[PDB]
């Protein structure tokens, strides 16, 4: 009558639906990723302190705005929150540090010499597109500056330009030499340095900008985990990105956004060329129609889970969030229905970057994970994961869906898994167990990282390194089992899995054990 | 390449995932129901016609406010406007009228003058929580009153109250070992005349109230085709319903809105005493934790996809739309899923009511329906529903089952069903085929109560019966190939099934053709 | 292109069986147990060398016939032709010793005082049975005597009696005391102590005869490793045995036969009070028709796996060989058929114990065995085996299935085991991996025992106890390793599963590694 198992138990998709049960408490471990953008909201090491808490593994900072010397400052916040837990190492989290890329935007400029100034716009209403210079800060209802110099070459008559998250749509009626003539198709009010979208077109704009390529040096001397990069098109793109992070950021995961019709079209070659992918649902459903998105979504969460690489679905999942403590149904059933789709990470952007609620939309993350993730029909996916990965000569892939295996048959607490690089744990959740997957390693930048995986729970062993091999490996896996009682996932006598390897170094996971909590 | 075909025949849910495609258009045809609530953004003649043009099935009246008489004037527009197309029998539609009860209910205000002293807390002050009719009608500084007698004996301390429908949170605390104590809590603002909920509990107020007796005789009187009926707990609460319309309005659907704990715990009881249900998202999602909605809607729609009985997905699903022009990403993400749990209906209330773009919400309703439509994994669906649906000697089943397999086989550009009753086309839409299901029917209450099932596409045939039975039959059958040709559902050359019966009546249907459009 | 791999990746069981290919040669190892019949064709310690080289795994002594001095030298031959192999332990092939039971059987006299003699018996002639034990040496054309007493009491007029394994038919035509009339139905050559079948009738003979308690005896002294007890109806019977073989006999394995309705009927019960079972085809098809044995079979075959216990196809499989050195289509099919329904043996009877080809016979049952393991739809299979088998907490199963698993998705040449009483081996075949069991034991009577079950190929280490319990293991798996090596089974660098315990003794195997060939 515990995590859905009667669910579980189902011989059909449909039967499991049926058996759903809102008095089927779900397990204490959460196994999705939780991202939260930081920003003036959340800034403070007090808050930072709390959104931990409440369950963020990932710090996202935006750098469409703020300075290095601001993005510096909120970086040294989040480590100050995360090492005030560092006292007690069985309660400590990792958190890690992701970079998000401005990349090829398009913002307009200043309503009336003001960053809060806002017109109306009526539908049917002539607004002239500028790109001189002169009425960069000078915007208004008739005559609109935007920063992309090549827009006339890209537009023709008949195009829509979008601006401001698509909420307002321009109709280009008659094209100039270096303006645009358009009309109010859908109005409302106008704001300065809004984001434009011009979803029919083939926009010139660079992979990676001189300030991208600045940012991803700063992000290199801050020793952050990931890179977000906005806007990937094509594999060059991710290989762009890659030669600029060179030989210092090569153990920085590359995680490509796909937000427009492109990305979409390439995703198979971005896809191999990546670390993993964000679903960036926000700038994605102006690029294409937005009854499309979730096509888009669940093939790329499948390619994804199929490929064994971290997925992140994006944008909005709490939008009402930012002004209410409670969220819409859509939005509760978003949540839910991208942890069903497969994704191993969600994300927070200004529910927790300048929102009014931002740990209550953390918490409500957490809190519908878990419920989510107890309603995976496992069976099913079990099945499917394993009929559709390789047979492959690799000890540790071998080790990995064994344990895995071995989880469902004895509906064991957790897996336990030593590792190095990651790699072992990140081969383990490519199979989705039902129990976490308690990540034990030494490794801070590994612990961090981890984060981007389904079910792995990172715990950075702080213990020195003790001269009996066989005692070291004992110490850590006995390390696991007191976080694993400290946080409720398990009590002594019930049974874990546990992957260590036959020699130390990497590499060498081949070892399954089936184990007693003490 | 169209329809999602590709997608179609994987043979598995993952690799299914996997091949969704973005640029693979969906069939012109649209299976799911759009249910409207009409309201003054959305109550004149002349928006109602675009309401149906963009896809409005049903026109859901909410009875928690308004007179009779402008209930009545609501109808009667709602009528003028889907007669307007009366005169092309091939182009009408049918349109539905839906009676939705205000039921038992709490009403919290006192001072209530357009805009009232705000609820906004308070986080312990006197309003005050009264075991009595005597210090209610009274306020000296903020106390907003109710309208609910008893309480007690179904009760316990420390208890939540939600004014204004989880707006406002509250702590509501009396036994309590010491008097008979009150307490406030959280808070925001006030509308006008509130509600009050009491969670995990077997509340006693009249299934049908009063108000809801009058209402229920004047949707008779209106011949409304359907009745949503609130707060149903239990089986006696639908017989109640059933009794009160009585004779006359015997077939009238009872829908029953599944609101609180009670009702998710004895829906078996509650659908099979009803015509359908409604997964009353918005109460529901007050009554029990939010987190916890998905879990009772996937529940509720299996089921009633099993019971083959009509499912509604109802509230907030494109609640952003009531201000903005486009929806955020978890409302299309929550349409979308809706359609592929199996919701036979998908509702819009205060977004067509009282929001800025009701005719928006409606096309986004339609074009995300439709692409939903063609994700669904129908290979592994249609197994499903057959392995467990009854065997059954009853020869409409049978043929219904054979229609849709056809279906599958010949890849249909629909299923032609005549059907006095509607039931023989509520038979092949439980098994869920691709293709539309187009019921011809000279019933007009029928075609107008077919909304209610995915899929079922309703013609009303105004034709005078020919001479020979058979003859009557085949020009039936030709007017639903006028109307698939109109539609774009199919042209001249293609295959289509048409189900017809043995004699004339209703409970004949056992003739399955498969044929050519002339 | 080799051990049906492609036809392994079917989506489908139909898809599967298109696949299956004679250009797809078989592994090495041969998974199915192989149990002989010895008598004077094959008891030479010459001819009983060749039978273990050509793959022999079990000596089946039918207590039926013979004398326990003819029994006691059978025996000696066969550890005669064991042990001459035990010179080299890589290479080593343990044979085990099954006592079959005669049970409650019913035999004729000796034709003419001879044993040999044959008397032709015409169609629709008359032929009397007598008890009268003046004729029980004088038997012939017109006077049948049968060693049952109670035969009277048991038949009524009308029924049927069948002759030398269902030949010859009589029907009761005159009923009296001490004989029977009847006339010959189906003629034939009758024969000298031929049995007797009476399938409409409650034989009333012991379960355990006086001559089974001396036989059992006779066992339990010459150390068998397994009893195959004839005709069990029920439960208590197998108690019966049990109870016979007593403390001294308490190893020794109880398989019991089924051979008529009843044991089919209370087969439930039977297979939870024995070690295993033995579908006894030719009785069975006497005593239910004939049409019916594939159903009771293929019943049986799959409640034993079901069960996780051993079960033995026997009787007929390929009786052409008798006397041709080739098998029928059928004996081809019916071999191939009964290792693809899952029996974990094939027996061979006649064949080897009185024919003219016994070495030819048990080289067929090897061809096909291991053409037919390729053959098997393990997806399916393993997939069937898991969902069925119950959840428990028990470490030797999770790591047993963990095992089978990993084995699938690495196609390692072996699944190495540490057994002392075989039952982490047998928890291994339980769930039917492709690759070859190879179990170590120092148990030489474990070592025999294990070849009831599929896919367990044992070797008896006989290296001393290392004093260090890590190296006293690490030789036993390496002792697997060489004789893996030297039976062509894997190479140097190929991967296998080894699956060993925390601690010595029986019941703690919870280890599971992934190991390259040395
Ligand atoms: O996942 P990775 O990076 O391959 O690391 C797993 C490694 O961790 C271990 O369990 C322990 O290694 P250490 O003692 O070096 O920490 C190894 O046996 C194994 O090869
Ligand atoms: O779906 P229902 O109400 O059972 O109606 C189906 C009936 O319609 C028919 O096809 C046509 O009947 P009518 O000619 O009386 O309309 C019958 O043969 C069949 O029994
Ligand atoms: O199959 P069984 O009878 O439980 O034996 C398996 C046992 O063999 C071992 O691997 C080795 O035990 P021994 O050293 O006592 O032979 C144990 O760790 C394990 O419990
Ligand atoms: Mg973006
Ligand atoms: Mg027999």
């Amino acid at each position: 009558q515990t995590q859905q198992l009667h669910a579980a138990m189902a011989d059909t998709f449909l039967e499991h639906m049926c058996r759903l049960d809102i008095d089927s408490p779900p397990i204490t471990a959460r196994n999705t990723g939780i991202i939260c953008t930081i920003g003036p909201a959340s800034r403070s090491v007090e808050t930072l302190k709390e959104m931990i808490k409440s369950g963020m593994n990932v710090a996202r900072l935006n750098f469409s705005h703020g300075t290095h010397e601001y993005h510096a400052e909120t970086i040294k916040n989040v480590r100050t929150a995360t090492e005030s837990f560092a006292s007690d190492p069985i309660l400590y989290r990792p958190v890690a540090v992701a970079l998000d890329t401005k990349g090829p935007e398009i913002r307009t400029g200043l309503i009336k010499g003001s960053g809060t100034a806002e017109v109306e716009l009526k539908k049917g209403a002539t607004l002239k597109i500028t790109l001189d210079n002169a009425y960069m800060e000078k915007c208004d209802e008739n005559i609109l500056w935007l920063d992309y110099k090549n827009i006339c070459k890209v537009v023709e008559v008949g195009s829509k330009i979008y601006v401001d998250d698509g909420l307002i749509s321009l109709q280009v009626k008659q094209k100039g030499a270096d303006f645009l003539v358009t009309e109010v198709e859908n109005g409302g009010s106008l704001g300065s340095k809004k984001g434009v979208n011009l979803p029919g077109a083939a926009v010139d704009l660079p992979a990676v900008s001189e300030k991208d390529i600045q940012d991803l040096k700063f992000g290199v001397e801050q020793d952050v985990d990931m890179v977000f990069a906005s806007f990937i098109r094509k594999a060059s793109d991710v290989h762009e990105v890659r030669k600029v992070l060179g030989e210092k950021g090569k153990n920085i995961k590359i995680i490509s956004k796909i937000e427009n019709h492109e990305g979409v079209r390439r995703f198979d070659e971005i896809l191999e060329a990546s670390d993993g992918i964000m679903v960036a649902r926000g700038d994605l459903g102006i690029e294409i129609p937005a009854e499309k998105v979730f096509l888009a979504q669940k093939m790329m969460i499948g390619r994804c889970n199929r490929a064994g690489k971290p997925v992140i679905c994006a944008t909005q999942m709490l939008e009402s969030m930012i002004k209410k403590p409670r969220p819409t149904r859509a939005e509760g059933s978003d949540v839910a229905n991208a942890v069903l789709d497969g994704a191993d990470c969600i994300m927070l952007s200004g529910e927790t970057a300048k929102g009014d609620y931002p740990l209550e939309a953390v918490r409500m993350q957490h809190l519908i994970a878990r419920e989510a993730e107890a309603a995976i029909y496992h069976l099913q996916l079990f099945e499917e994961l394993r009929r559709l990965a390789p047979i492959t000569s690799d000890p540790t892939e071998a080790t990995a869906v064994g344990a895995v295996e071995a989880s469902f048959k004895c509906c064991s607490g957790a897996i336990i898994v030593l590792t190095k690089s990651g790699r072992s744990a990140h081969q383990v959740a490519r199979y989705r167990p039902r129990a976490p997957i308690i990540a034990v390693t030494r490794n801070p930048q590994t612990a961090r990282q981890a984060h981007l995986y389904r079910g792995i729970f990172p715990v950075l062993c702080k213990d020195p390194v003790q001269e009996a091999w066989a005692e070291d490996v004992d110490l850590r896996v006995n390390f696991a089992m007191n976080v694993g009682k400290a946080r409720g996932f398990f009590k002594k006598g019930d049974v874990v899995i546990v992957l260590t390897g036959w020699r130390p170094g990497s590499g060498f996971t081949n070892t399954m054990r089936v184990v007693p909590v003490p």
